[PDB]
């Protein structure tokens, strides 16, 4: 289990495993 997600303006969400 491995999220990539990121916050702030311009940003998005990513999910990985």
């Amino acid at each position: 289990k491995s999220i990539r997600i990121q916050r702030g303006p311009g940003r998005a969400f990513v999910t990985i495993g």
